[PDB]
């Protein structure tokens, strides 16, 4: 199949969040648990000011596509600023974090080379 | 490795194009041939007004993330307009095309679950 999604497409899907990531919420836009797509999966995340996608890692490589705001990417200990217009590559099992130190919402898509988000087990650093 | 890319980062890289796709050009932002990265690869593409990413297919699944402009996505014969903020899922081997019928540049990222772009074999449909 071929399909098109945007935030409006997933209006009926509630935002997801977890205690370990303060100020972060997300929705699944391309995901086998919702769509029967496979091979790649994609979500959309918002990080509120002060929010932190806490240091973690997981087996699959990952890409972030930053679409709004600015933040601080923790590259396994080395900090680098990121902003709208950036893409980020995270090698499999590399520890990474994303902090929103700005006043605007930090927004990005993530992509995994998996059918679904639930196949990706996130381990804390 | 973990790294960040944007258009500024790849200024030194020349735009790629082929007579196969008039009015289309691209750069590689996350790609084994440039970065030694693996698992996922990503490029940035532009389609000029009247440009056509001609109907084609390839083995791996693909995602588009539209960052600007508007286009007509050909979903194996069923057309749908896409615009900034849309993401597109294309199943492996599904026939797809992307035409820019608008006045502004159609810009998007593409993502493959492959180490590099050059290993993807596209066939005209
Ligand atoms: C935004 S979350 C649903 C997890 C993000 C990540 O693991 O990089
Ligand atoms: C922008 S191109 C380098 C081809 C992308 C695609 O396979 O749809
Ligand atoms: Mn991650
Ligand atoms: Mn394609």
């Amino acid at each position: 199949m071929i399909f098109v999604k945007n935030l409006a497409s997933v209006l009926s899907q509630e935002w997801s969040s977890t205690e370990k990531y303060p100020g972060v919420r997300w929705k699944f836009l391309i995901d086998a648990d919702f769509d029967g797509s496979s091979g790649l999966s994609l979500g959309f995340a918002e990080i509120a000011p002060g929010g932190d996608l806490t240091l973690h890692y997981h087996s699959p490589a990952e890409i972030y596509v930053v679409t709004n705001g600015k933040g601080i990417l923790n590259k396994s200990g080395k900090l680098e600023t990121i902003k709208k217009g950036d893409v980020v590559y995270i090698a499999g099992n590399a520890e990474h974090a994303l902090k929103n130190n700005g006043k605007e919402t930090l927004e990005f898509y993530w992509i995994f080379p998996t059918d679904r988000f639930s196949e990706v087990e996130a381990f804390p650093a």
